[PDB]
């Protein structure tokens, strides 16, 4: 695992998150449910606890855009770059942005697993680098191991603790 330079990390008990934007491809409720699921992934191992929020700012924007949207790092259509987060602080620190113009899925059909993209943005959201393991969720590129069937790896778990503690 690596971590970002100087370690930024969330430093308190409770980090909220809002979902500002949702794709076409998927009911909310799935997002809802995906963006909960893959938050708790990393929660279960460390002391943080979250909370969404549905209006204002939360420490972590989660949102969906297509091309370019304010943030100086233009999406560019389908493939290539899925989606990209920031690592924590304030303003855009901790966001997560997906690229609308990719097909995502719940797993039920052929496109990009959301659950597993989510997982691997909010790890950088919580502060996680890339990593060199072919096999952990942090690692660069997508598609190693199994979409539809994956866990943090002990790379993951161990990097994520060495930020957070157990
Ligand atoms: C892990 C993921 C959920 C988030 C990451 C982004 C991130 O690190 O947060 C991601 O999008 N990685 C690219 C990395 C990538 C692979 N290639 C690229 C070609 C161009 C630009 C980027 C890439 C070769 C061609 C395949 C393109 C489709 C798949 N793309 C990727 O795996
Ligand atoms: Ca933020
Ligand atoms: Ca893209
Ligand atoms: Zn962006
Ligand atoms: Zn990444």
């Amino acid at each position: 695992y690596s971590l970002f330079p100087n370690s930024p990390k969330w430093t308190s008990k409770v980090v909220t998150y809002r979902i500002v934007s949702y794709t076409r491809d998927l009911p909310h409720i799935t997002v809802d449910r995906l963006v909960s699921k893959a938050l708790n992934m990393w929660g279960k191992e460390i002391p943080l606890h979250f909370r969404k929020v549905v209006w204002g700012t939360a420490d972590i924007m989660i949102g969906f855009a297509r091309g370019a949207h304010g943030d100086s790092y233009p999406f560019d259509g389908p493939g290539n770059t899925l989606a990209h987060a920031f690592a924590p602080g304030t303003g855009l620190g901790g966001d997560a942005h997906f690229d609308e113009d990719e097909r995502w899925t719940d797993g039920s059909s052929l496109g990009i697993n959301f659950l597993y993209a989510a997982t691997h943005e909010l790890g950088h959201s919580l502060g996680m680098g890339h990593s060199s393991d072919p096999n952990a969720v942090m690692y660069p590129t997508y598609g190693n191991g199994d979409p539809q069937n994956f866990k943090l790896s002990q790379d993951d778990i161990k990097g994520i603790q060495k930020l957070y503690g157990k």
